[PDB]
């Protein structure tokens, strides 16, 4: 799907600040654009307009058919890591360990006993927060979706993993699928199609890494 908004404003309080301020922007069907911003500037709450729990007070927005979301907040549910990470969704072999793969899960479940059927949140094994990270991850990219938004996904990772895993997974892995990655680091802004940085909600600077460095 290809996703536009348009002079959006939207408020979180009627009556209040507005959250996010005439914003535009426009991907195309598989292309990644990547949101930055500091503490507050209205990054997910973007997000959560496009999962229709924000609505505009101004303005367009187009995008359509299925959402796959990995909050900034890592999550497990009681259940083995592979359960962890179809969460309900059809098992297919060679899915599931392409993403495994592309998340570097593969070398952590390779030194669990119970390899994928290690039992994750019933007060086993407590994972890491790069771990519980790298699963969130992987959980929302194994879902097949028109449209992956991807919230600072990274956490607690150290900068070189997480420059390879936005390598394997965002740009490899997920090539061919409209994404909108939440980031601020250098080198996914310069390999995204588009990039957005907010700034206490209004459009700090929209367009391409290329035109920003033009701008130095
Ligand atoms: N569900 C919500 N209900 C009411 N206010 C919200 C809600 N979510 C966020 N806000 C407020 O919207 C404003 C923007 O917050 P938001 O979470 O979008 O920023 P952010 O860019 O994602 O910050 P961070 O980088 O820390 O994750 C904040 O003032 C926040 O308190
Ligand atoms: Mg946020």
């Amino acid at each position: 799907t290809e996703v536009v908004m348009e002079n959006v404003t939207a408020f979180w309080e009627e009556g209040g600040t507005p959250v996010l301020k005439d914003i535009n922007f426009k991907i195309e069907r598989g292309q990644l654009l990547a949101v930055a911003g500091s503490t507050g500037a209205g990054k997910t709450s973007l997000l959560m307009m496009i999962m229709g729990e924000l609505e505009p007070s101004e303005g367009k927005i187009k995008h359509s058919g299925r959402i796959s979301f990995c909050s900034q907040f890592s999550w497990i549910m009681p259940g083995t890591i592979k359960e962890n990470i179809i969460f309900g969704v059809s098992y297919d072999e060679y899915r599931y360990r392409s993403v495994i793969k592309a998340c570097q899960l593969e070398e952590d479940i390779s030194k669990f006993a119970e390899k994928d059927n290690i039992v994750l949140g019933e007060g086993g094994i407590t994972l890491s927060g790069g771990q519980r990270a790298r699963i969130s991850l992987a959980r929302a990219v194994y879902k097949d979706a028109d449209l992956y938004l991807l919230d600072s996904p990274f956490g607690y990772l150290d900068v070189l993993t997480e420059k390879e895993i936005f390598e394997s997974c965002v740009c490899k892995l997920m090539a061919n699928k409209t994404r909108i990655l939440v980031t601020s680091k250098m080198e996914h802004l310069k390999k995204a199609d588009k990039i957005l940085i907010l700034h206490e909600g209004s459009s700090y600077f929209y367009g391409t890494f290329s035109e920003l460095q033009n701008l130095q």
